[PDB]
Order: C-alpha cells, then structure tokens, then sequence
C-alpha cells in the first residue's frame, strides 16, 4: 500500500484538520473514544500478508463498524463527522489516525509525528471480524497477540499505557469501571497503579473477572497480566518511573501502530508534529 499525498496538501492543511478535531475534543470529551479508533483501526493489521491496517480506512464499512469488538466507537466516528464534512478531501485512514494523534496531544500526551496519504480502499478490502484482541487472557496470550502487529515487549507495555486516560463500559465490553484517576489526560498513571494499587481480582455485573482497587479503578485481566509476567514488569516499573521514557516510547509506537503496513515513497514528505491548541493560543 504505497502513501499517495492528498493532492496539493501540505503540512497547514492538515494542521487545520487537527485544529478542527482537537476543538471537537475539547467541546464533547472524546479523547479517549479517538485515540481508541486509532488503535482499532489501525490493529486489524496482519503482517503476515498486509491485510488489514490504517491505509483503507475500511472501518467506514458495516462489517467492521459493526465488529462487536468495536461498540462505541461510532460515537467517535459521529463526532468526526463534521470535521470530514469541513474537509472532504483527507482520506478516511487519514482521518482515523490523525483523530488519535490529535487525541493524545490535546490530552497533553506526547507529541506524535504523523504522516499523510493512506488511501480509501473498497468494501472487499474490509477485515473480518475477529483481529483485535480479547480482554480475558494473560501475557501469553498478549504477547503472541502483538506479534502479529509487530510489536515486541517494549512497545506492547507502553502502548497499554493509554488504558489510563478512559473507562470500561459494561453495555460495550463486557468490563464496567474507569482504568485510572486521571479521566481525559494522558500521563503514567496506569503503571504507577498497577504497581501501588491494592488490587482484588472480582467478578463485575456481566459475570467477567476483573481486577478493581480500592480507589475505584479497575484493570482488565491483559492489564493486569503485564505486573504478572517478570519481563513485563521490568518494563512498567521502567515507566512508572520515568514519564518522559513513556512518553517517549509511546509516542514511537503509536506511530508505528498507526504506520504499519504502509509504503511510504522515499520522495513523501517528512512525518508532520502539529502544534496543540495551546500552543497556537486557541
Ligand atoms: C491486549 C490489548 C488490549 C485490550 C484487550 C483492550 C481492551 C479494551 C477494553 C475491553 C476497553 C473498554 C471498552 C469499553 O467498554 O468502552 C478498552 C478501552 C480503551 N482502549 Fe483498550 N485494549 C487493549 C489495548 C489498547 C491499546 C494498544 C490502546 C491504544 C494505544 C487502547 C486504548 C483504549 C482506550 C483509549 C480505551 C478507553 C475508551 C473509553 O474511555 O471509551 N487499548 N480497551
């Protein structure tokens, strides 16, 4: 799938599509339904034979709007709306990623190069069901899981980091309660509770395990499973203790995340770093 700059565009259009989306955030609160589009439109990816992936932004199509792995997310994709009506010209896969960029740093998240040209492909092209990965399991099974994604320990521990900044939903995913304190911004809180938290493993009201702490969060049983496995741990020690390595190492593979299975010609243009809100004083 080879990147194909949406014709004419340059780094002010988009910057004006951030601007669009980041103002959609601030007026409805849905950082963190966006930054979960990102991911699960992006993580359908098979690097086995390419199928899947951000470049055809397929989640446009009832087949995978309509993934029971994906309930709720048509309220990001009803307040993208708007926005793709502004601005007709980006791409569906543009838009989807760019709406989890924005997210992360209007949740004062780190900084996410982000590259154009991932191009609408047809209805054939959706995935089926069945990609995105299940909440009951442990490291093994999380583990195995990334690798088909490409992604090693490192980049699987500090991609889950983002549970931190939203909440489980009984009526969507069968798990109820907010993963952290801190609602709406970006930090690295999840592995600071994981580790400080007093966790009880408890079956919530649609008969799920999983873990809550007395503070009122809870952790899904993969959560969990990172301070479980030894090589797992080393690594959310390392962010509980170090927000500017997380930040860092989040900002990389989210990018790859949502880069994976695209070609980007060597004449493309550099990854854009758009400007928040706050620093542009809007
Ligand atoms: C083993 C991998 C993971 C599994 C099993 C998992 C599962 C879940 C579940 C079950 C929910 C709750 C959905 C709901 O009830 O509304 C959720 C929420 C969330 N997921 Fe994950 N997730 C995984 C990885 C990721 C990653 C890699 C990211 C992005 C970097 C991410 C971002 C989020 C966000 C931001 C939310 C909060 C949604 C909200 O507040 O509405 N997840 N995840």
């Amino acid at each position: 799938h080879v990147a194909s700059v949406e014709k004419g565009r340059s780094y002010e259009d988009f910057q004006k599509v951030y601007n669009a989306i980041a103002l959609k955030i601030a007026e409805k609160k849905c950082g963190p339904v966006l930054v979960r589009l990102a991911w699960h439109t992006s993580g359908t990816w098979d690097k086995h034979d390419n199928t899947g992936g951000s470049y055809g932004g397929t989640y446009r199509f009832k087949k995978e709007f309509n993934d029971p792995s994906n309930a709720g997310l048509q309220n990001g994709f009803k307040f993208l709306e708007p926005i793709h009506k502004e601005f007709p010209w980006i791409s569906s896969g543009d838009l989807f990623s760019l709406g989890g960029v924005t997210a992360v740093q209007e949740m004062q998240g780190p900084k996410i190069p982000w590259r154009c040209g991932r191009v609408d492909t047809p209805e054939d092209t959706t995935p089926d069901n069945g990609r995105l990965p299940d909440a009951d399991k442990d490291a093994d099974y999380v583990r195995t899981f990334f690798q088909r994604l490409n992604m090693n320990d490192r980049e699987v521990v500090a991609l889950m980091g983002a549970h931190a900044l939203g909440k489980t939903h009984l009526k969507r995913s069968g798990y109820e309660g907010p993963f952290g304190a801190a609602n709406n911004v970006f930090t690295n809180e999840f592995y600071l509770n994981l580790l400080n938290e007093d966790w009880k493993l408890e079956k919530n009201d649609a008969n799920n395990e999983q873990w809550d702490s007395k503070s009122g969060y809870m952790m899904l049983p993969t959560d969990y499973s990172l301070i479980q496995d030894p090589k797992y741990l080393s690594i959310v020690k390392e962010y509980a203790n170090d927000q500017d390595k997380f930040f860092k190492d989040f900002s990389k593979a989210f990018e790859k995340l949502l880069e994976n299975g695209i070609t980007f010609p060597k004449d493309a243009p550099s990854p854009f770093i758009f400007k928040t809100l706050e620093e542009q004083g809007l």
